[PDB]
RNA sequence: CAUCUCAGUAGGAGCGGGAAAAGAAAUCAAUUGAGAUGCCGUAAGUAACGGCGAGUGAAACCGGCACAGUUCAAACCGAA
RNA sequence: GGUGGCAAUGGCUAACCUUUUAUCUGGGCAGCCGAAGCGAAAGCAACAUGUGCGCAGCCUUUUGGCGAGGCACGACGUAU
RNA sequence: UCCGCUGGUUCCUUCCGAAACAUGUCGCAGCAUGACCUGACUUGAGAUCGUCGGUGGAGUAGAGCACUGAUUGGCGAUUCCGGGGAUCCCUCGCUCGCUUGUCAAACUCCAAACCCCCCGUCAUCCUAGAAAGUCGGAGUCCGGACUGCUGGGGUAAGCUUGUAGUCCGUAAGGGAGACAACCCAGCCCGUGGUUAAGGUCCCCAAGUGUCGACUAAGUGUUAAUACUAAAGGGCGU
RNA sequence: UGGGGCCCCGAAAAUUGACGGGGCUCAAGUCGACCACCGAUACCACGGAGUACCGCAAGGUAAUCUCGUAGGAAGGCGUUG
RNA sequence: UACAAUCUCUGAAUCCUGCUCAGUGCAGGUACCUGAAACCCCGGUUCAACGGGAAGAAGGGCCUGUAAACAGCGGGGGUAGACCCUCUUAAGGUAGCGUAGUACCUUGUCGCUUAAUUGGCGACUUGCAUGAAUGGAUCAAUGAGAGCCCUACUGU
RNA sequence: UUUACUGCAGCCUGUCGUUGGGUUGUGGUUCUGGAUGUACAGUGUAGGUAGGAGGCAUCGAAGCGGGUGCGCCAGCAUUCGUGGAGCCGUCCUUGGGACACUACCCUUCCGGGACUACGACCCUAACUCUGAGAAGAGGACCCCGAUAGGUGGGCAGUUUGCCUGGGGCGGGACGCCCUUGAAAAGAUAUCAAGGGCGCGCAAUGGUUGACUCAAGCGGGUCGGAAACUCGCUGAAGAGUGCAAGAGCAUAAGUCAGCCUGACGUUAUUCAGCAUAGCAGUGGAUGACGAGACGAAAGUCGGCUCUAGCGAACUUUUGAGCCUCCUUGGUGGGGGCCAAAAAUGACAGAAAAGUUACCCCGGGGAUAAUUGAGUCGUUGCCGGCAAGAGUACAUAUCGACCCG
RNA sequence: GAGUUUGGCGGCCAUAGCGGUAGGGCAACUCCUGUACCCAUCCCGAACACAGCAGAUAAGCCUGCCCGCGUUCCUUACUGUACUGAAGUGUGCGAGCCUUCGGGAACUCUGGAUCGCUGCCAAGCUCA
C-alpha cells in the first residue's frame, strides 16, 4: 500500500486543480483544561468515580490511515475520509 | 448496576416558647434604578446539574399580607 | 373528544381586599397562552390573495355558469 | 418496599368483532413499532373479491442429454500422459469417436397447469358517500387440527419445522356408539309444510324393497380417520 | 399359458367382551343399478320483536340484516345522600 | 518476662522421615531500571492555571536463602523388565506397603476356610489414580466402632 | 471462596505543623580588594563595552621583585619598594575586545559573613515514660493532625448474558455476502445442505489506440514425449485480485501512450425492513464547482455486479466564523460543520465461581420414571432355498437377500 | 412516372449459420501498382495512410442450385398419453392412487418445407 508524496488534486479552497502534500495526521495530547477535566476532578471523591473508572476499552484489528492534504499554494489543508490498510508505505 | 436516585428522607443527640428562626446592605441591579426581614402568588419544570441516561432543580425583577427602627467598641472628659 | 362563554379592539385571572362566617357580589393586568418565523449563536425578518381544478349551495335553456371551505401551483422570510 | 411471577375483580340489553404473526430488544413467562378490530370526523367519484380476450414475467411438474457432474456393454483408435515383465521383443488400464443401458436438489437444447402486473369488456359495490386522509381506545406476539404440496429432517412417531385453503379457539342444531376442529348447516321468537347429510330386520322413525351375480370364511356387517396386518402360495370357487 | 373378482393358509398376549348390541347365510355380507318413504333451527308460508339506512311526520326498503371469546361503542335498572 | 506468652502443622510408644527453590508465598540485598506529592530550575501567564527538567522515599523489576512453607516426584520404543539414550520446559519416587476404607478392567490368578462362597484370611501385583509430620510402616492394653469363622444355646 | 469489577479499614513510606540552641561539608543567595579585561604582547592590562578619544605626571609617573588585584614571574597601579615618566593615541601593539582620569552600572573576586534547603554529630528547656515527690531515663526522635504513593477477600456493594428437540458439555445457525431448500410473481422455519468475509493494490486505477484468448493438429537443432517460433480449426472451452452465482469478443480481456474522477458541496428514490412502522449506511439517478483521455460522440464519484464493517457522550485534527453574565483588552474556556480513535453479545452494561447447609415465587410453558405413540435396537417367526449331510436342499443345519 | 442493377446506413438477429457446386463485372465495388508528402510498425508500406494508371473476374460481392450437418415450421402416431386447477361418504395395511368438469406437453415417428425477409437515400439506366 503505497501512495504518491504529491500529486494534482482538486484543492476545495483555490477552486482549482494544483499540487499538493500528503502526510500523517498525529493524534495529540488531551489538555488538562477542557471540561472533561474539570469534572473529573470535581467528581473524584471517596468511593466509585463512574465514567473515570471505567476500563480502557479494547481495539479493532486494524485502524484506518488518517492522511492531511495540504495545499502547496494556500497551504490551506483539508482532510478526507479515509481507507483501511495494515502496512502503508508512503512512497513519494 | 457502581456515579446518580430513594434523601438530608426514616432514625438519633442537644436546646427551647406560646410561637420560634430571620431582620436593618461591605445587597440586588445595568448603562440612568431600588432601598430591613418573614410569608403567599408568579418567574418555571425555565437557567443550571447529570453513565448529559433515568432523573434533580433555583433566584432576582413584579403583585400582595403586615410595617419600625436602633444599641455597643474607639477617638474627647477620667470615678462625675 | 361532547357541550358552552368571549373573540385580534384576543381569552383568563393568581395571591389577596370587600365575607356581613367558609357560599356570594364587586375589585385585583402581576402573570400565562395567542398574535412571526428561521438559526447553535450573533443576527435577520414573510402573500391582509397572483393562477388553476372543483364539492356544497345558487342561477339556468337541465346543459352550462358563479363557486365560501378543499386540493394543486406560483411568489416570499431564514438556515445550510 | 419491589417482581416481567401466582390467585381475585360485584347489574341488564343492543351494534360491530380479532391476533396467536414480522422487525428491534441482556430478548425467549416481558415490552415497543407495524399488520389485524372499533369510534368519530374531513374530502367528494370512482373501486375490483369474480369472468372473458390481449400485451408481458416465467424456469417449477414432466421430459431430455445440447453444457456441468455422474453411468452401462460392443466396436475403432489414442501409435502419448499409463501398469504388466538393449529393438522398450509385444501385451495394454485411463483417454478420444460410432453405437447400446441408467441419472441429477445446488444440470438444462426444452417446457406446462396454478399464479403475478397492466389494458378493454361483463359483473358486483357506490352521492343513503368509492378511493384517500386525520384523530381517540384497545386486545394480541404459549396456538391446534383437517385436505393438498412424492413439502425439509428423522428408522418411525398422536414427532419436529414450513406453505395454500378452510376450520376449532369463539360455532348452536341434525348424523356418525361416544368424537374441540369429519359430513349437512352458520342461529331472533311461535305455528304449519317440504327437504339435506344419513338411514329404512329389532333396539330406533321409515323396506324382512326390486333387478343381475359373487362369498361358505360368522370372512364381512369400520366414508375420512393417529382406531383397519405384510411378502409368498392355493389342481378353493 | 396370461389377465381379473371374492375367499383360505401365512395369523401368537396377558381381568370377561365388543360389527354400538341382538342377530344375520339365494343375507340383515360384497359388487353394479333402481324405486318408495323417514329424517334439522336448512328452504317455503303466516304472525310477532329488534336493528341498519332514509323521510318534516305518517311511514318506507332489507334474497343482498339477526353466531360469538379478547376487545371497542350506545341506551337502561338498582343502593345511599 | 524466653524452662514465657502468642501463632501454626502433626497426633502415644517402636523403626524411620528420601529428591526438587521451576510456580506461588515468606525473608534479606536494593549494583542497575521504574517509581506520587511538596521543595528547586526553565518556559508560559502585566499574576495564576499550564508544559518540561533535575532529584528520588516505600513498593515493583533483578539477585540470594528457605520444603516438619503451599506444593511436585513424567512420557515411549532399543536390550535374560532391566539399563546406554531419550520426552528431561526444577527433579523424575529412597525405605516401606500394595486388587487396599485407595484397583476402572473385576466376581484379577493360586492356597486355607464350606457339599457348594461376587465373602474372610494368606500370597502374587504392570500401583486407571500408594508413599514418608498433605507423615510411612507396624503395634501390647482399650472400643455400645466395622467384617469373617468356631463352640454352647435357643420357636430365628 | 478467589490472581472476577469497583472500593474501604489496618499497616509501610515522603512532605507540611507541633519544633528549639550549636558543630561543621554543601550551593547560590548575598558582598568586598582589581576592570580584574592579557594571545597579531605591551611604549599600555581590550581602565568591559565606550562621544573610536585627551585628562592625569618630582605640583608622582615607568619597566622589576617571592612576583601587589591578577596574568603570558610581561606590567596599566603607585602599593612594601625600585629606578626617579607611564602621558592620549590623529605612532591606535591601526584591535576577538585597541585601550586615557569624575567611574569598574557589569569577565570577576568570591572572610563568602549573611535567612534559607539538604546529610551527619552534639546540647537541653519544649515533649514522652517511670515515681507520692525529689529525681531518673530518652529527646527535638517518637506519638498526634493533614496530605501523597504503595500493599491490602481483613471487610462492603455488585456482576457472572442468550440460543439450545430439558439443563449441562459441544458449538455460535449472536454482524455481513452467494447457491439450494422454496412448491415457474412476492414472502417463507429448523443446532437445514454447500460455503465465504472482518482484506490486498500508485497500480492489480481512468481514458484512447492496436489486437485475441484455452486446447488440439502439421514443421523446425539433444529447445526430448519439458521450452520458442510458422500455418490451420477454435462464440470462449481463457482471463477478469479473493467464496458462490451472474456479466463480458473490434470487449468488462492482453499490451502501449497520456493521466489521477481512489475530486469538494448537495437533492430525491430504492433495500436493509415484500405487502407494512424501524439508525448508520449503501446504490441508482441527478444538480453546482473544477479536471483527465479523446477528432468528436462520449467514459471516468476506484479495482465488471452483489461481502470487507459501528449510534449518543468524550478527546484530537482542518477552514471560517459565533460567544463568556455593566463596558473594552489579554490569557483560557464554550459552540457550529466535517475526519480519526470502539463498543465482534456487531440497533452498542466499566463485570468470575460455589452451595448436598441452602431460602422464596412459579412451571407439567421444561427433565428422572408410571402412563400413551413409535420399533432403530431387543425377543420370536416366515419366503426363496446356495450348500453341507459318504449318493440325497428339506432326518438334521442353513448362507445372501426379502417380509 | 414503374421496374432492374450498383453503393452506403440499418431493423428482426442461424428460416440468416457450416459445407458443396455452376455461372457475371458494361456502369459500380474489389482485387490490384508504388512510397514524394500527413501517417506506421514492440522489425516489416503486413496492416493503417497517401498517390493511382495497368490486368482480372482466380478471390471478396451478386445470381442459380444441393438435404449433406445445425436451426425454425407444419402434418401422421405416440395421445388427449405424462403432468395438472376444482369438487368427491371413491379406494389401499401402508408409501399411494382413482371418478367427473376444465387445461395439456417433451422426446421419438411417417411425410414435406427452410441455403433469409425487409426500411431509407443516392447514381447509372431502362418508359411514356
Ligand atoms: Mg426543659
Ligand atoms: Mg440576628
Ligand atoms: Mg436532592
Ligand atoms: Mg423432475
Ligand atoms: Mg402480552
Ligand atoms: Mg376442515
Ligand atoms: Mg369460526
Ligand atoms: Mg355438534
Ligand atoms: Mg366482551
Ligand atoms: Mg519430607
Ligand atoms: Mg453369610
Ligand atoms: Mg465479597
Ligand atoms: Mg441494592
Ligand atoms: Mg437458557
Ligand atoms: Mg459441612
Ligand atoms: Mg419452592
Ligand atoms: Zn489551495
Amino acid at each position: 500500500m503505497k501512495i504518491p508524496k504529491r500529486f494534482r488534486t482538486y484543492c476545495p479552497f483555490c477552486k482549482t486543480h494544483n499540487e499538493v502534500v500528503v502526510e500523517r495526521v498525529k493524534k495529540g495530547q488531551a489538555s488538562s483544561m477542557t471540561h472533561i477535566a474539570r469534572q473529573k476532578k470535581r467528581q473524584e471523591g471517596i468511593g466509585n468515580s463512574g465514567k473515570f473508572s471505567k476500563v480502557p476499552g479494547g481495539d479493532k484489528p486494524t485502524k484506518r490511515i488518517w492522511l492531511r492534504y495540504r495545499c502547496t499554494v494556500c497551504k490551506k489543508a483539508h482532510q478526507r475520509p479515509c481507507f483501511r490498510a495494515k502496512k502503508f508505505e508512503f512512497k513519494e
